[PDB]
């Protein structure tokens, strides 16, 4: 079997990307954020705490014909944004881009944060990255993809993410189409549940490469590009005016600047990130000051290969018996 949804920003940033999925039957279509850093498909729900509904489509149980409680099962999840939701699980069939599922835990929200509250966009994640970071309790369930694996033409599937416009994710199959030049496989390690790999260095626009080891996770569920402090600073030095701001969050810089572009290393391969790829625009509405897309990871514990970096490539995620990642320009 195969499976292939576009996948579309939800903003004029990118800040996220949402994917049309079919829940149920007869099909409640949600539109999920698809996450390989996180290994939950939870969904807002006719249970969900109706102040803590705006705007959503709600997942509804009762109406599904297949769906069914998975008597005991709760689970609850936080993010690296402190977000966080929780709730019950069913189980249930579930479609994505033609790929069906039986039996897939559909976890059912009761309590959302205010962060999923506020985007009405995002009526629910489905996590990609390794089930051993499933939160259901007792009984640890499994992702779509690993469900979906037993039956895949290939045991992979594909991140392709737009620059300001629709992309494409797929299941079971590389689209020979969809990248220029070939694919550069790295390996993954699975110890802390997530795609980490070790990137070979990295370049500042037309500067030379410096071939420096940075372990991070590839994550579709991040926007941004999170760094070791080194990094991030020998990028924001070439931008005039650019600084951290402790009261804004990160790295900002003039509005009226033109970012360089920043190269990673895959293998002896060079994956690079157009400096507009960088712009997440004014801090608040109105102002001169921009926010930047490449930010320091330090306190945070990981480096994250978010969606600046990612839809600069098209992405393998090979979930064969050893896993890894690869990587091609298009
Ligand atoms: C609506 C929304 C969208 C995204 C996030 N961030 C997540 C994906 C939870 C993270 O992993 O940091 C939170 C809320
Ligand atoms: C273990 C390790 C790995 C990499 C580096 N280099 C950094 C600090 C990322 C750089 O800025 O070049 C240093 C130590
Ligand atoms: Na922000």
């Amino acid at each position: 079997s195969t499976g292939s949804a576009t996948t579309t920003p939800i903003d004029s940033l990118d800040d996220a990307y949402i994917t049309p999925v079919q829940i149920g039957t007869p099909a409640q279509t949600l539109n999920l954020d698809f996450d390989t850093g996180s290994s939950d498909l939870w969904v807002f729900s006719s249970e969900t705490t109706a102040s803590e509904v705006d705007g959503q489509t709600i997942y509804t149980p009762s109406k599904s014909t297949t769906a069914k409680l998975l008597s005991g099962a709760t689970w609850s999840i936080s993010y690296g944004d402190g977000s966080s939701s929780s709730g019950d699980v069913y189980t249930d069939t579930v479609s994505v881009g033609g790929l069906t599922v039986t039996g897939q835990a559909v976890e059912s929200a009761k309590k959302v944060s205010s962060s999923f509250t506020e985007d009405s966009t995002i009526d629910g994640l489905l996590g990609l990255a390794f089930s051993t970071l499933n939160t259901v309790s007792p009984t640890q369930q499994k992702t779509f993809f690993d469900n979906a694996k037993a039956s895949l033409d290939s045991p992979v599937f594909t991140a392709d993410l737009g620059y300001h416009a629709p992309g494409t994710y797929n299941f079971g199959f590389i689209d020979t189409t969809a990248y220029t030049g070939s694919i550069t496989y790295t390996a993954v390690s699975t110890k802390q549940g997530f795609w980490e790999w070790t990137s070979t260095g990295y370049a500042v626009g037309s500067g030379t490469f410096k071939s420096t080891s940075i372990d991070g996770i590839a994550d579709t569920g991040t926007t941004l590009l999170y760094l070791p402090a080194t990094v991030v600073s020998a990028y924001w030095a070439q931008v005039s005016g650019a600084k951290s701001s402790s009261s804004v969050g990160g790295y900002v810089f003039p509005c009226s600047a033109t970012l360089p572009s920043f190269t990673f290393g895959v293998g002896s391969a060079r994956i690079v990130i157009p400096g507009d790829y960088i712009d997440f625009g004014p801090i608040s509405t109105g102002s001169s000051s921009c926010f930047g897309g490449i930010q320091s990871s330090a306190g945070i514990g990981i480096n994250i290969f978010g969606d600046v970096a990612l839809k600069a490539a098209f992405v393998v995620f090979n979930g064969a018996t050893t896993p890894t990642l690869g990587f091609a320009s298009k």
